[PDB]
């Protein structure tokens, strides 16, 4: 039910390590192009490097407020703006997870709205940090945060930063997200997706985009180049 | 050679988890007050909560560009400025570690300089991510980043975010930092300091400030309140 080419067409091939250099990013783009993936995803200061080498047809995503989500709205929004100016066409922003856990959904809304309005032409993905929302609160909060993101104009909800100790994507989280907002928003599964078996599980749960760092190993699990 | 009171007077009592709430920060401030520490350190969106309950004498540190360091200079500087407006008196910024590893020390300098100029009256600490500089390059790079921080006007160098897989403070790192800039700059040891024995090792190596999250257990190892 999943060919390598189909999967590749929904992969964001990602490098977000603090120690990443320009050479690491040009190597990421070369790998992304070789694998035929949808996008590369990089940190804000490295967008320009990615944009300078990406072929037409490889999208560029940047993260905003990442990984912690602990930035005021105006900073997230300006970071997003600057990344789009540098060549990103998609932004993956992190919510203030603590605001969500505190029940301050009006603050979560305001944050997403600030970013949305700063990058109105971009594809905006909202990282909800689902493993943390599920661990520290539960399913209702995860569903509610997804509704907040929808109502604030996000294009996607996304599971995870890959940096939080509660973990990454789970089938349970993706199913909740897809059932809550999947009729209107994309669902990006990310964090800890290392194998084709895992990727397939996420796609079957309702993911429409995958965020991978080891994309070649995942894709090889679906078939040969 | 260290009394409890002396150690407390150089502790920054810290909470930086993504899931931190306002009430978590109010509790942090109360604990810091009870322990008689120098400062509390919190994330930018939580500075005003901390400032709103901090007793007389307690300094407030905010992180900037944290934890990844992967933010453009204009964002780090504006984040710092906003945190000072919210009540911070100190800023602990993170360098772009990848820029340092690429040999782009001019970029590192420009980043520190931008923050320095935006918060001229604050105490500025520069997190060098010493465990990563040592792992991926070595001692000369650590010393050179300290020289850059000094020349860009920083008040302190600081070992670690506590979030990087390379690790936290080490005696080796503190000794290099102290040798390089300790006659002019403070040296803050942070990341993984859980016990009095570890804290004392860092102080003996040349640290003049400690970043702790479990400050009571450290202080109780030195003696009674
Ligand atoms: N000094």
């Amino acid at each position: 039910d999943h060919t390598r080419a189909q999967v590749a067409a929904l992969v964001d091939h990602t490098l977000l390590k603090p120690e990443a250099t320009p050479s690491d990013v040009t190597a990421l783009v070369d790998e992304a192009a070789d694998l035929g993936v949808f996008a590369v995803c990089v940190s804000p200061p490295l967008v320009s490097v990615a944009a300078g080498v990406a072929p037409s047809g490889l999208a560029i995503a940047a993260v905003a407020g990442f990984p912690s989500g602990k930035h005021v709205p105006g900073i997230k929004a300006t970071e997003a703006e600057l990344a789009v100016a540098a060549g990103a066409t998609e932004i993956d922003m992190v919510i203030d997870v603590g605001a969500a856990l505190a029940g301050d959904l009006d603050a979560v809304s305001a944050d997403i709205t600030a970013v949305r309005k700063a990058v109105r032409a971009a594809t905006l993905k909202v990282i909800v940090e689902s493993a943390a929302l599920l661990e520290f609160s539960g399913e209702p909060l995860l569903a509610d945060v997804c509704r907040v993101a929808r109502d604030a104009g996000a294009d996607f909800v996304k599971t995870s930063t890959g940096f939080h100790p509660s973990g990454g994507a789970s089938v349970q989280a993706v199913e909740i997200m897809a059932r809550t907002v999947g009729e209107r928003l994309g669902v990006k599964a990310s964090g800890g997706i290392r194998t084709a078996e895992q990727a397939a599980a996420m796609l079957d749960a309702g993911a429409t985009r995958l965020g991978l760092s080891g994309s070649r190993a995942v894709l090889d699990g679906f078939g040969s180049a």
